[PDB]
């Protein structure tokens, strides 16, 4: 036998920053939830109890903070490339790191239509995360992604026209629930290296609020033909607005609301143009992929 | 032996209602996951096998449904008497009614600052709740909550002058962070019935809103001596906004964040006034609850 | 305003002890999730900003460490009882301590037919727990149990016979699937203090085991008119087992398995007794309870 | 801009079946959860709301059911290989199919020393699961899996000779805690199709069971050098089994037990050879994989 992969670090290091502006007074914090894998000549490791390749995950862990401590930690696409590109560096014998960010939402507080200086509130369990892979002699792959965006339209989402067979019991129908958890990924060009991803500093911020706006627009104005249908146009505007994106991937959950008939009880009107009151459904869903890049 | 006390029913049953306007255009959603436990004259159910007595799980989860079709689902406290009072009202040998109420956020989205007519997003997983106990003879009692409302604030939290003894490590401090998920519950007076629950319907909705906005307010305002100090300052307010509230009562995490000693690294300063970067803990965690009332 | 209740602590302290015989050379390891949450005179600490009265959650947490040094951890009752009756001695001002103890499965190895004398298995979440409340001058009350009991039996659950009404649609069955998650508490009788406690130290580990055999035994061979009668016999039997248990509550969901006409398919035979594939439910599901205490 | 990948379908299809033998009275229960995902020629329904080409989510649900009634749904390789296959017989246009089960525990109880003909327990939270790929013209690629087998030993366990720089702060060790959860795959030499697939369904259940027994055993009898070490000696015996297993690939987290240090608290020892108690770490977590094939 003999190993083909391997790779090996630290998962769910939790971290927290705090900028504080002398000045101003003003407290900006940052939450994320950091995975550092590493690759290179360790396969020893494995076959011949030879620790001396390993760079301990403790000592991984013990990274992630000071590096956190010593550079920004925004964008994080940004934050991945540093803490990636040190692993490669700083050891001869390790030839990759993957690094996967979650961030987790810390908004300031308004309070009595200001802005607190030093408050903050999770609203909403969505992330913007990134996974970024350092290759040595290969450059730097990103791949940003927005998750656990969760919406819903009560109307203007349309179902007819697929295939019928023995198999079908489905009803076409012209006015349905829509609702779905977003998770939208865009893949950036390669980077050649550190420089380039600093030169590239605000794009990333601002791709991630147009990713964002452009989803949730064409959601709430789309009437809809099908998941499949509404998710390309997404796809097909965030790809033509940033140039240095190369591929754009939407993963949909169909979240069902099921009519009740309610007729067997004193002929209560409950379907179709009378359907007030739904039964959500947690279990199955329909999922929808669809990855999109240029012609 | 005997059966010294007895409920069933109905758990988890979602619900989803859509209002539509049909002047406006305008649709608003609500959904809820509800619960309904009965007790009355059933013991002979467990005792004898008597299922004459059990009104079926399967029926009190088309009342449900029922129920929301022929009235408001809103404010949550209406539609919990009307669907309590339903059981005690239909069925002689069934006594007490107790319904718990869990609603879900689907806030309207704004598109380009505008609006949609059919469009929500869920912002957090906060919920309101109500429990709403219905006996016979007894009238309606009901709790009103707000839970999974979770806020930090970067400074501006102190924590010295408690008990030092052998068992003590924890150090005095003078500026740490704060978070928390609030859970938060209103107890309202005793109402007579329907009638009465009825006459006082704005009241609810509103005591929600002020509830949330006090404690928001006095988390974000408080130079926090201690959770125990600031708790009892939102209950006081709320308790002073609203005659008809007998009881607030909180319940808070104390979820910690620690400094992170970087020193032995290159002598690296983190601790004390020079902390930036921290390591949120997920456990343990203080747990700190308090019921306040009237004098 | 004024305090009406108060308690606090520290929850979620996971605690892992090991005992090592040094004669036999075999290992067994114990390992809980603890909250403790005191009461008493601390009602300054919440209106007047006085921490002087605090015991640190922090001190609570190193507490349970060291108490678990020092002491047997098992079985669980003797060791909340141990745990609780420290803070109310040690400190004049607290008067009541609350100690919720989950115990997690470390099932010791068989290999090659042979138990392994360091080597530990999860089998299944089937937790056992202790409430132990202690106090001052009240003595100790004790209540444990066992709960996330997955169970399933394919025939021999019936239900028919229930109440008939507009409300109702669930047809009478004479053969059903029955699934439920037990959730078991039996309550001591009030022990005077720690004394007590230890004299009956062996009762304990023999009750739980009567506990879950009388449970396992009544759902496999109970021919079941309904839940309510089912758990009835569970309770009766356990109660006539041992006399110094005072009452017994069971909480059991009824997770519902429906099943799927697919007669619209080719006349395929699927419901009744040509019932094969089934659909379990996620939700709703019912929610039996009951608590039987002595004549 | 253009489709370059696409696929959809099910996902969370949960499915129960039950077997029962005439002659013995025996039943026998099995259940799973389900995903069924397609590709083919179904761009236009992205790029041009076409949903001609759409077997309709709600259909594939469907298929499921009826596939698990006329077919046997044991041992899962073949049941996913039989409904892969389906989906791109049926559909010309159709080309792959790929199908994921979760298979759950549910294992007979033994009462009185005798197995019970209908009734079950659930034995934990190990999952038994399979990934099939069905691919027009390629033939049949299945993965198959255990995960959530979660095991502890209390010694025998090392980590001493890493690699030590500015970023280290780990001591080495000759004996701690070593604990896991097991995510095992092993991938199988591709199948023309369904006949051979059928040709080797004893070999199927027999290489679960082998894998399961060489995971425990090795985890419990070797004397660790690190988690790297242990893992690759159980991919090492894995592929020597079974000669139709192309590679091993396991993904294990190092679940972190830390020693308290109690000597500030009247000199107790609780470190190195007088460690007893020890503290769970939720998070972070050591995360170790690789990949072993043949020569
Ligand atoms: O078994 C281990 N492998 C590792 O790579 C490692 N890093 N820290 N502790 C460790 N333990
Ligand atoms: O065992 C049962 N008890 C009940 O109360 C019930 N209601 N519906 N089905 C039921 N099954
Ligand atoms: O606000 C706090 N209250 C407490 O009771 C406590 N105990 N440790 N830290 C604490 N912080
Ligand atoms: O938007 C949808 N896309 C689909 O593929 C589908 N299948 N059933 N319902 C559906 N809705
Ligand atoms: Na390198
Ligand atoms: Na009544
Ligand atoms: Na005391
Ligand atoms: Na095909």
């Amino acid at each position: 036998s003999a190993v083909k992969a391997a790779r090996y670090g630290k998962d769910n290091v939790r971290v927290y920053k705090v900028h504080k502006d002398e000045k101003t007074g003003v407290q900006t914090v940052y939450e994320m939830t950091v995975c550092v894998l590493l690759e290179g000549e360790i396969e020893t490791s494995y076959t011949k109890a030879d620790n001396s390749v390993i760079v301990a995950t403790d000592s991984i862990k013990n990274t992630i903070y000071i590096t956190a401590k010593q550079n920004p930690v925004t964008p994080p696409e940004l934050f991945g490339s540093i803490l990636g590109t040190h692993f490669i560096e700083k050891y001869n014998h390790i030839h990759a790191a993957h690094v996967n960010i979650v961030c987790h939402r810390w908004t300031r507080m308004d309070i009595d239509g200001k802005p607190h200086p030093h408050s903050f509130i999770r609203d909403s369990e969505e992330k913007r995360n990134v996974q970024v892979d350092v290759v040595e002699g290969k450059g730097i792959d990103i791949k940003s992604s927005l998750s656990g965006l969760t919406v819903l339209k009560s109307t203007n989402s349309q179902f007819w026209g697929f295939l019928r067979d023995e198999y079908t019991t489905l009803k076409e129908t012209w006015d349905r629930i829509l609702s779905t958890d977003v998770d939208a990924t865009w893949q950036w060009k390669n980077f050649s290296g550190l420089q380039e991803v600093r030169s590239h500093v605000p794009k990333f911020d601002a791709t991630w609020a147009t990713a964002r706006e452009v989803t949730l627009k064409t959601f709430a104005e789309d009437n809809s033909a099908s998941v499949q249908a509404t998710m390309y146009k997404m796809a097909e505007q965030i790809l033509a607005r940033q140039q240095l994106i190369e591929t754009v991937e939407y993963s949909l959950p169909n979240k069902h609301y099921f009519e009740i008939d309610l007729s067997w009880h004193k002929g209560l009107q409950n379907t179709g143009k009378n359907a007030e009151v739904f039964a959500p459904q947690s279990d199955p869903n329909g999922l929808i992929k669809c990855t999109v890049g240029r012609s």
